[PDB]
């Protein structure tokens, strides 16, 4: 019992973190096999960020200009290339701690753990979600760029995020491990405003199922609704529309609890319309949307 | 920017987790040097939990009855002893992944990370606080016993908690690594009700300072208060009394923000008396108390 915002164990990713320095700029890199992945803005100074021509800036850099340090030992850079917004630094030594891994591009609404790092050293681990506006609400300071987001399936780490930027509104933007930004963001110090941060409806429902499994049941009501009726309410409250694909993914949670998905939608509809009335659900006074249906089943069943 | 419930990187602790089985009972153990630490109730069956005489149950156990497996390899048990509510299993091999470590007994209000495990395998990591009633609000299922709580200071892991029990109310109880329970709990399947779960005032203030550092400032008011006046309000709302020791510990946060501790107390007093009025602070609709002043400085400065 109990339900917590749980991150994956970070050990497998900690063994991959390195420090990358180019000139006066230092950030984090991810060392997998004989390649170190890092944000391409490591080649810039704060002044270059205004309107950088990365191809032109990169022409002035050689392998020996990229200083890669794993722990306290220096890695030898034997090649460098730019792929989208990341640099790939080929080193002469395969990371002996390279776990089984994949690079995945996640969809909005999906969750992942972040290992925040500074100077190639881990500071902490927390759970995030890719927002519907393609930002993440993280905890990152200057020097945290290159910190990664990931999921783990038994022994395989699926890397999904690399931190690049903080928007003037305090939310974060980054790329997948192929260097493509999530959303419309560009690696430039320019006016980039995020779109509507809508609530991830399917995740809120999964969290309401987690609440019922853990004894928090006050919000269950005598009502039901339809997808179309529920969606009229969801639009009004800036919630993502619920689809039959979302209902299907909630199937195992519905089966475990005996609460039909549309009945849970009617509970959610009343919570949106009436509020919490000073009450809490799983220690929260707001509807939590950064737990996927898979996260709920995983935590509630004890998957290792 | 951004402020998250952040756990320590768990790698150093993941290298210590082992599976301990005695008869039909399997739980987690912590392997440090040549000793495996685990809850003494590994020697019981669910039926024995009603009123166990651990010294008597232990007489029927020999070294070969404790099955210790680290990953997929078996450890040889060459000694066993009981210290309070934990068993210490001496093995013939020192854990090669033993980090620098200490065993500490924490005070209520202090926070720590938990590496939830099942069958000696890590499932996830989350941040907890030792509540003022000596329970923790964790996320633990059957099989999670022996999972540990810890803090890290650069390269030294300070272990502070070992999970033993879930109370009928869904909150958790456990011991320090010397096997002494936090609070009045006993390792028995008996009526054990937790006391008042009061709010950790000094932590709420530290979190309000984190909110100001991150731009959430709507709650700052034109008022001040005194320790005695603030404490009259804190008693009414089941908050822990604030002492001059708490004010002193908030000194660095007060200096960084220029907001006097007693002025922040007056903001907190108005928040307690008036509520949030449907507003949020650092993405929360309630006053968060599981961040210490040290956690705030650490996260806000990027300590690795
Ligand atoms: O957002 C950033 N950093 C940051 C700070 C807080 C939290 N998360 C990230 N930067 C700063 C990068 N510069 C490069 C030159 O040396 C100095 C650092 C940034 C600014 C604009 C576009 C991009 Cl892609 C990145
Ligand atoms: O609380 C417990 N487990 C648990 C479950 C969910 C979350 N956290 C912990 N147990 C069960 C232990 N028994 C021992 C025999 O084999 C079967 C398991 C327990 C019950 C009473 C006193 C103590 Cl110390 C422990």
């Amino acid at each position: 019992s109990g339900f917590r915002k749980m991150a994956f164990p970070s050990g497998k990713v900690e063994g991959c973190m390195v420090q990358v320095t180019c000139g006066t700029t230092t950030l984090n890199g991810l060392w997998l096999d004989d390649v170190v992945y890092c944000p391409r803005h490591v080649i810039c100074t704060s002044e270059d960020m205004l309107n950088p021509n990365y191809e032109d800036l990169l022409i002035r850099k050689s392998n020996h200009n990229f200083l890669v340090q794993a722990g306290n030992v220096q890695l030898r850079v034997i090649g460098h290339s730019m792929q989208n917004c990341v640099l790939k630094l080929k080193v002469d030594t395969a990371n002996p701690k390279t776990p089984k891994y994949k690079f995945v591009r996640i969809q909005p609404g999906q969750t992942f753990s972040v290992l925040a790092c500074y100077n190639g050293s881990p500071s902490g681990v927390y759970q995030c979600a890719m927002r519907p506006n393609f930002t993440i609400k993280g905890s990152f300071l200057n020097g945290s760029c290159g910190s990664v987001g990931f999921n783990i399936d038994y022994d395989c780490v699926s890397f999904c995020y690399m931190h690049h930027m903080e928007l003037p509104t305090g939310v974060h933007a980054g790329t997948d491990l192929e260097g493509n930004f999530y959303g419309p963001f560009v690696d430039r110090q320019t006016a980039q405003a995020a779109g509507t941060d809508t609530t991830i409806t399917v995740n809120v429902l999964a969290w309401l199922y987690a609440a019922v499994i853990n004894g928090d049941r006050w919000f269950l009501n005598r009502f039901t609704t339809t997808l179309n009726d529920f969606n009229l309410v969801a639009m009004k409250y800036n919630y993502e529309p619920l689809t039959q694909d979302h209902v299907d993914i909630l199937g195992p949670l519905s089966a475990q609890t005996g609460i039909a998905v549309l009945d849970m939608c009617a509970s959610l509809k009343e919570l949106l319309q009436n509020g919490m009335n000073g009450r809490t659900i799983l220690g929260s006074a707001l509807l939590e949307d950064e737990f996927t249906p898979f996260d709920v089943v995983r935590q509630c069943s004890g998957v290792t």
